């Protein structure tokens, strides 16, 4: 055929969760490989990250050569950065799948039964997921898209300008205003809000499933998702407020 539209090919969870071989379900540990190094380099930023490269390459290794929790965590982050909330959700579905199907074999394998160290990249992902959720756009209008973090910043700016009206120019410079966000929200479609609230609920479902699988598998050594959950609740409450203001039932 001719090249498919869009930036990456469908990630294909069935294929991602198919064992590499019957003899070695998770394949070998590929940390030392050229392909793994290239992924690590692509994600490095102060150098800008190449998130598209990460999606294609981490996905390629997972589908063909190895089941690796580091790669799955990195693919989750890169999908979130490339695709938004739905990418974060697909990543969490993959993580849950790998813990369900490959607990005994996925790389890195445990050393001295240090399950905590084995899951360190997952523990990092909780904090990272809070950042990613707070960057999800709550508007798409007037040549801009504003996040939860943007709303909080705009609130903080309005407060500081009330306290310090002499420096209002410098306080407001290069930061969102409340009026600006409001105007962007006013010309954001209903369709945008349907999908945001649906996409947020599907994220919550994936987070719950992953956490549940981790209590089963890891017990006392399960990473916390408290940061991620606290963020989700802030984002969803704002999302629902903006939708209702815009006429969403
Ligand atoms: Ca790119
Ligand atoms: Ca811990």
């Amino acid at each position: 055929g001719l090249v498919p539209r869009g930036s990456h090919m469908p990630i294909n969870l069935p294929e991602l969760l198919t064992p590499i071989s019957e003899a070695s379900p998770s394949g070998d540990d590929l940390l030392f490989s050229n392909e793994f190094d290239a992924i690590q380099d692509a994600r490095r930023y102060d150098k800008e990250a190449d998130w598209g490269f990460v999606v294609d390459h981490a996905g390629e290794l997972l589908r063909t050569r190895t089941k690796d929790l580091r790669l799955a965590v990195w693919l989750t982050e890169a999908l979130a950065l490339e695709d938004g909330i739905t990418g974060l959700t697909e990543g969490y579905a993959l993580l849950e799948g790998l813990c369900r199907e490959f607990w005994d074999t996925f790389h890195p394998l445990p050393e001295d039964d240090d399950i905590e160290h084995r899951l360190g990249n997952v523990a990092w992902l909780s904090g990272r997921t809070a950042e990613l959720l707070r960057a999800v756009p709550l508007t798409d209008g007037a040549s801009n898209a504003f996040s939860t973090l943007d709303w909080e910043v705009a609130q903080h700016v309005a407060q500081s300008i009330k306290r310090d009206p002499e420096h209002a120019d410098d306080i407001a410079r290069g930061k969102p205003s409340i009026e600006q966000i409001d105007a962007s929200r006013r010309v954001t479609s209903i369709a945008f809000y349907t999908a945001l609230l649906a996409n947020l609920k599907a994220f919550e479902f994936a987070l719950d499933a992953f956490e549940e699988r981790l209590v089963e598998r890891a017990g006392d050594s399960a990473p916390s998702f408290r940061q991620a959950r606290d963020a989700f609740e802030t984002v969803y409450r704002l999302a629902e407020r903006f939708a209702r203001e815009q006429g969403y039932t």
